[PDB]
């Protein structure tokens, strides 16, 4: 769910979710539309897809457990719901670690009208 | 939506939710019910009564901001839904604080079987 979500982007990234990945480019934040602006925002993008892939659960909203072993997330055993889910949220997390070196704050607050561009399909 | 949730759990008390309040007594978890065991599961059972009281919204999934202004969490300025979502949130954050003087990892992982008692009411 989304609750495991966020704890996992804190843990991974050091950032919080809120303050770094809820209104960055066209895709971190609602109603996601256009390109990806930067590898962060792609990161983005390619969680929407993730989600989107999976019409028979509930991601959002569906809790798994997740822990670490040797510092690196490893998704609990849980239904083929919850693995999926996890594995998803895990992907983005690591992501967004591995692009911080590019993140940028002129992308945060990115207005959706200058997303209004064919949107890139999954 | 339980993103916020997660990180006002956080920010307010200082423990994981995760660890802290996702498997604790009667209704900190999924499927609460019976009589809550202590203060602290007793503010998962009004959390889940104030979530409940409101149909006309999605509280789990609609996203909301937050701040805080001298030290203490200040719901942004949203739809009526998402205030509505972020106060019953602001309250639990809350509630858990004042109760963590009497949490008790005792109740942790506390099994839904002890819990078949007639469920208290909103």
């Amino acid at each position: 769910s989304l609750l495991e979500f966020g704890m996992m982007i804190l843990g991974e990234t050091g950032k919080n979710p809120l303050t770094s990945y809820s209104f960055y480019g066209c895709y971190c934040g609602v109603g996601g539309k256009g390109t990806p602006k930067d590898a962060t925002d792609r990161c983005c993008f390619v969680h929407d897809c993730c989600y989107g892939n999976l019409p028979d659960c509930s991601p959002k909203t569906d809790r798994y457990k997740y822990h670490r072993e040797n510092g690196a997330i490893v998704c609990g055993k849980g239904t083929s719901c919850e693995n999926r889910i996890c594995e998803c949220d895990r992907a983005a997390a690591i992501c967004f670690r591995k692009n911080l070196k590019t993140y940028n704050y002129i992308y945060r607050n990115y207005p959706d009208f200058l997303c209004k561009k064919e949107s890139e399909k999954c």
